[PDB]
């Protein structure tokens, strides 16, 4: 924009995923155990989840957030419900295959710790074909 302006940063950090198996026990430890900068979601494909995380951290540190907190804000930007007990609904940890994400200083760090402590299944990661991608993106961005 205007001449002498920043500067405006478009990376976002490193952001870890896998694609995993979680019981209704495991979700419960993974929930009381671990309070950082992760989130665990049930989505159709990785790629959704990686567009969601992205917009969430760039909100929350623009201020621009719906909710107030980076997990929270993926929640609302991958379900597209502004109500977060709504986006809890549509795209929250279920037992079955879910997503576990992590960002910020110490991602893969973090998603091992998570993984390896609570003996965590992991599966292949799965991406969205091209048709879903263009959906998920015009939903997101
Ligand atoms: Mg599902």
């Amino acid at each position: 924009h205007h001449h002498g302006s920043l500067e405006i940063r478009t990376k976002v950090g490193e952001i870890c995923i896998s694609k995993v198996w979680l019981t209704d026990e495991q979700i419960n430890k993974l929930f009381d155990r671990f309070k950082g900068d992760y989130q665990v979601v049930n989505a159709e494909c990785a790629d959704k989840v990686i567009f969601a995380t992205i917009i969430a951290i760039k909100a929350v540190k623009e201020g621009r957030s719906i909710a107030k907190t980076v997990p929270g804000e993926i929640l609302v930007r991958l379900s597209g419900n502004r109500q977060i007990k709504e986006a809890i609904k549509k795209v929250g940890a279920k037992e079955g295959e879910n997503y576990i994400v992590t960002f910020g200083e110490n991602a893969s760090a973090l998603l091992q710790k998570i993984l390896s402590t609570l003996e965590i299944k992991e599966l292949e990661l799965e991406r969205c074909d091209l048709e879903y991608a263009k959906k998920a993106f015009e939903d997101i961005a």
